[PDB]
């Protein structure tokens, strides 16, 4: 309770580089200073809850959950809270479309 403000929330749990399987369903986590509304972004892009884009969180926990990988889609993605953000490169790896022997 002193004069002025501290701001936002300032991530202390950064991201951490994932590697995800291709076709699979990708999910990251992070945490901030306190409960506190996030936007992910996936390469100069804006992740946002629509589709598949999955947002879920969890007090002071962000998730996201992109549906549909793919060895493209690896790059490195970022999480913007306000004045604060934090990135983490995603390594995408080949499924296995093997036909099974018998």
């Amino acid at each position: 309770g002193s004069s002025g403000s501290s701001g936002p929330a300032h991530f202390i749990g950064r991201l951490r580089h994932q590697e995800s399987i291709e076709g699979a369903t990708a999910t990251l986590r992070c945490e901030l200073s306190k409960a506190a509304p996030v936007e992910w972004r996936k390469g100069r892009e804006s992740l946002r809850d629509g589709d598949r884009h999955s947002l879920r969180q969890d007090g002071a926990v962000c998730e996201l959950q992109i549906c549909g990988l793919a060895v493209a889609d690896a790059g490195e993605y970022s999480c913007v809270c306000g004045e604060e953000r934090t990135s983490a490169t995603l390594t995408v790896k080949a499924l296995p479309s093997g036909p099974s022997s018998g």
